[PDB]
C-alpha cells in the first residue's frame, strides 16, 4: 500500500481510549521540535489539511532539560490557561536555543511579560489549581503512551507519526507528507 504501518506511522500495540484527536507532544530543548515550530510549520499545515470537526492538542513533556524541563511544562499550562499559546512560543524556543537566555523559573516569566502578559496575571496562573491540573493532563497524556522522545504527533490515541520515514531532500515535501499522513490517519 501506499501508507503502511511501520513505514509513515506506526500503530501503538496498546491504544488510548478518550484520546484526543490530534496530539502533539513537544519539548522547548528540543532541536527537531525548534524547528517543527520555525522552520517547518508542522502544527499550521497539519491543520490546515485537517477535516472539519477536528481539535489539535499541544502539550509540553518533562523528560528534557530537568529542573527546568518541569517550569516549562509549567509554563506551557500558563500559557494555554491563559490563551497566550501564539504569544510565547518563539520566545520560549529561541530564549532555550538561541540565545540561551532563558536559565530559571524567572527567566521563562520574563518572556510571557515582554510579551504582554501582566505580572499579576501571570504568577496567579503559575500558582493557580487550574494550572496544576493542566500541568496533570500533560503528564498524563504522554504517560500513557510511554513517551521517551518528542516531538511526537499521535491520532486518536492509535497511531504514531513516523518522521524518520519520510523524505528530507526538500523541506516542503516533507511537511505536505507528514501533514497528509495526518490526514490519512485521521479518516482511517
Amino acid at each position: 500500500a501506499q501508507y503502511e504501518d511501520g513505514k509513515q506511522y506506526t500503530t501503538l500495540e496498546k491504544p488510548v481510549a478518550g484520546a484526543p484527536q490530534v496530539l502533539e507532544f513537544f519539548s522547548f530543548f528540543c532541536p527537531h521540535c525548534y524547528q517543527f515550530e520555525e522552520v517547518l510549520h508542522i502544527s499550521d499545515n497539519v491543520k490546515k489539511k485537517l477535516p472539519e470537526g477536528v481539535k489539535m492538542t499541544k502539550y509540553h513533556v518533562n523528560f528534557m532539560g530537568g529542573d527546568l524541563g518541569k517550569d516549562l511544562t509549567q509554563a506551557w499550562a500558563v500559557a494555554m490557561a491563559l490563551g497566550v499559546e501564539d504569544k510565547v512560543t518563539v520566545p520560549l524556543f529561541e530564549g532555550v536555543q538561541k540565545t540561551q537566555t532563558i536559565r530559571s523559573a524567572s527567566d521563562i516569566r520574563d518572556v510571557f511579560i515582554n510579551a504582554g502578559i501582566k505580572g499579576e496575571e501571570y504568577d496567579a496562573a503559575w500558582n493557580s489549581f487550574v494550572v496544576k491540573s493542566l500541568v496533570a493532563q500533560q503528564e498524563k497524556a504522554a504517560a500513557d503512551v510511554q513517551l521517551r522522545g518528542v516531538p511526537a504527533m499521535f491520532v486518536n490515541g492509535k497511531y504514531q507519526l513516523n518522521p524518520q520515514g519520510m523524505d528530507t531532500s526538500n523541506m516542503d515535501v516533507f511537511v505536505q507528507q507528514y501533514a497528509d499522513t495526518v490526514k490519512y490517519l485521521s479518516e482511517k
